[PDB]
RNA sequence: GCUCGCUGGGGAUACUGCGGGCCUUGGGACCGGGAGAGGCCGGGGGUACCCCCGGGGUAGGGGUGAAAUCCUAUAAUCCCGGG
């Protein structure tokens, strides 16, 4: 029963704000999208604009 | 010699005391550019920690030299969003 309770979960695609480029930060499980609301993520600069020198920024 | 103590007079003016004058070195007052977790009062913050509410997950967590009391299915330890 545990596994089927797995079974009901959906895949989210998370995107970065508007001007940040909106481009695609990962992804997320959830069965209702209402919980889905007022997560947060955290990624670097680096993997936004690639450049090896800003891997210390966190947003 | 001892009772080193008292008293009538004369002389000296280096030091101490007293009176007058004149100083700036000790001390104090004031001005300049700086130093400091000195003190008091008002405002703004930093992580950490404890409790409460909501989501996830499920059988352990904690603690000692070794254990036990203790906490946990009225859902803990652990992770996330708020107060
Ligand atoms: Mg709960």
């Amino acid at each position: 029963a545990a596994k089927d309770k797995w079974k009901l979960k959906q895949w989210y695609v998370i995107y970065a704000p508007d001007f940040f480029g909106g481009v695609e930060v990962g992804l997320t499980p959830a069965d209702d999208p209402e919980k889905v609301l007022n997560r947060v993520v955290e990624v670097t600069l680096k993997d936004i604009t690639g450049d090896f020198l800003k891997g210390h920024v966190k947003l």
